[PDB]
């Protein structure tokens, strides 16, 4: 029943209608399902960025809550802030921090980063799940699209619309969830997974930075994913543009046994990672500069 799901829902959200002090509404975004916006909280002045979900167009509806549950988070300096959420009309929306700096996507598929760069973004992302997994927050979907970027090089995590919660009653998922391409080989194998499919994923990310796309990125993202699951861990295309240091932190992250993988706790201090540029090394990066 739809009714008793919004109600369920009307539960975690705050109340009202934040339509009543926010304007200049600039549609700008695709995905979980439903926009992205920008508009101006009426009372400062501020920017900020918010995220409509219809209810009745969503996979698993139920994932609606998982959103919300990062909440008053960390509030890392690493994860995008979350201000508030509201019920309106048959929409959640999640009204949060704003990233002028756009996502890295757009990065990774127009520039060539160096490793400096790289690094950075490892660092800032891993300084990150470090933490989630610490807490038992597993993140499921970690892409350059999932990350996030200011004027000035700050990188945020965002996107945890398909995020889960683990305790140790309750530590493992079989769940299918995520972008096909990125998903590590447990899960499309379907299996008690972790928090340690997230550092698959970021693998796959590396492979974005330095590649321009991830493996098998023109595939059907149906069959795509059995070689994801069969194969043995993937080349990457410009392995020879690639210091041994940074094919030998990746090789830590994209280990077909998910017991080998390394954790975010142990990649911290993994020496490849002295190379992170400060958040200034990022800013040619970003359209503006190019």
């Amino acid at each position: 029943s739809h009714e008793q799901f919004r109600a369920a829902l009307q539960l975690v959200v705050d109340p009202g209608d934040p339509r009543s002090y926010l304007d200049n509404f600039i549609k700008i975004g695709e995905g979980s399902t439903g926009i992205v916006c920008i508009a101006t909280v009426r009372s400062s002045g501020k920017l900020v960025a918010v995220k409509k979900m219809d209810l009745r167009k969503q996979q698993r509806r139920e994932l609606l809550f998982n959103e919300v549950v990062i909440m008053r988070d960390y509030q890392h300096e690493n994860v995008v802030e979350m201000y508030n959420s509201y019920l309106v009309g048959d929409e959640l929306w999640v009204v949060m921090e704003f990233l002028e700096g756009g996502a890295l996507t757009d990065i990774v598929t127009h520039t060539r980063m160096n490793e400096e760069q790289i690094a950075a973004v490892c660092l800032a992302v891993l300084q990150a799940l470090s933490v989630l997994h610490a807490q038992g927050v597993i993140h499921r979907d970690i892409k350059s699209d999932s990350i996030l970027l200011t004027h000035d090089g700050r990188v945020k995590l965002s996107d945890f619309g398909f995020c889960a919660q683990v305790s140790k009653e309750v530590p493992r998922r079989k769940s299918l969830v995520g972008t096909p391409y990125w998903m590590a080989p447990e899960l499309i194998s379907r299996l008690p997974y972790g928090p340690e499919v997230d550092i698959w994923s970021l693998g796959i990310m590396v492979i974005e930075m330095v590649d321009g796309e991830p493996p098998y990125f023109n595939e059907p993202p149906l069959k795509a994913m059995k070689m994801i699951r069969d194969n043995l861990p993937p080349r990457l295309k410009n392995l020879h543009k690639v210091s041994p240091s940074l094919k030998g932190f990746l090789d830590r992250l994209l280990v077909r046994d998910p017991a080998q993988r390394a954790t975010a706790a142990e990649l911290l201090k993994h020496p490849f990672l002295a190379k992170a540029g400060p958040p200034a090394s990022i800013v040619p990066l970003m359209r503006q500069n190019r």
